[PDB]
């Protein structure tokens, strides 16, 4: 189950979510979504905090969404970056 760090609602846009979703489904792999903005304009301090630590030990260099994560490993990347993970 891949973890997608992005937005799944009317509180935020998301293009890669549409393709990335069918992407994993097409390859025949399960996954789970995660919204980093559970409010009309407020990110999730809980996930955001763990997100940074999950990334590494630096800062968010223009961190964009959606950001996927290994179902049981480490950060994989976005859509295209992940497509490489799926080959």
């Amino acid at each position: 189950m891949f973890k997608v760090y992005g937005y799944d609602s009317n509180i935020h846009k998301c293009v890669y979510c549409d393709n990335a979703k069918r992407l994993l489904t097409v390859k025949k792999q399960p996954f789970e979504f995660i919204n980093i903005m559970p409010e009309k304009g407020v990110f999730d301090d809980e996930k955001i905090a763990e997100l940074l630590t999950k990334l590494g030990r630096d800062t968010q260099i223009g961190l964009t969404m959606p950001q996927v994560f290994a179902p049981d490993g480490s950060h994989i990347g976005g859509f295209d970056q992940l497509r490489e993970y799926f080959k």
